[PDB]
């Protein structure tokens, strides 16, 4: 289900981070944070940890359709342990920060990132914190 | 990926010890290090050093679900550098040494002990040796 949801029409991207505090319930399920544009809601960045596989996917979901999944093995996240995740997007990617430490960047494939006015987080987090902060 | 296996039909549990030596090849994945019940290589025992948050987890695969999660206090491992990890079993507890020095302790959830004939090392382990004993005067 939808946990947060937060629209800033002028855009959020790039130059600005995103931290996401709160834990997970579940040592099978996951949690998604998504950056979406408009027109068509598109999902410019797919920020998706899943616990049962210890593996963090990211992915696009323009044309109507996924792209070609990145997957990464590090996985700072354990069950019921509270996180804290930093996105923050420049020119050419969104960069991942988890508990300080740099984990992945994602390059843009949606170029028009002026667009990308939605952040949405789904599924399994029970969120302490959300911080939007303008950074570029 | 699978690393290693061991099978000991008759049953490596209780009163064996596992010596596992080796070391990462990440800064920042995982190993793990699982005892399997028979019939179905089911996991009695699960044993996962996470490097990317210095957390060790432990838990069973029983009743058709994961149980509660064991997160071990400590996180004595440094990854790219050689280890030795030693698992002895008792009626009443898995006992973790790195180095010979304790770890932990994990009590028993599969009561099944004698199902327990597969040793399974699995991920981010480049494996240098694995010693399978018989402990004697159990």
């Amino acid at each position: 289900a939808l946990r947060f949801e937060a629209l800033y029409p002028e855009g959020m991207c790039p130059g600005w981070s995103v931290v996401v505090k709160g834990k997970t319930s579940s040592n099978t399920s996951m949690f998604e944070i998504n950056f979406l544009s408009h027109p068509g809601d598109q999902i410019a960045f797919h920020f998706n940890p899943r616990f049962a596989s210890s593996r963090i996917v990211c992915n696009s979901f323009l044309a109507n359709h996924w792209g070609k999944e990145e997957v990464n093995k590090t996985f700072p996240f354990e069950a019921k342990e509270p996180f804290q995740v930093e996105i923050y997007s420049d020119q050419d990617y969104f960069h991942i920060f988890i508990d300080e430490n740099k984990i992945l960047q994602y390059k843009h494939r949606q170029k028009q990132l002026s667009s990308i006015t939605k952040l949405q987080i789904l599924n399994d987090i029970e969120i302490s914190s959300v911080e939007i902060t303008k950074r570029g």
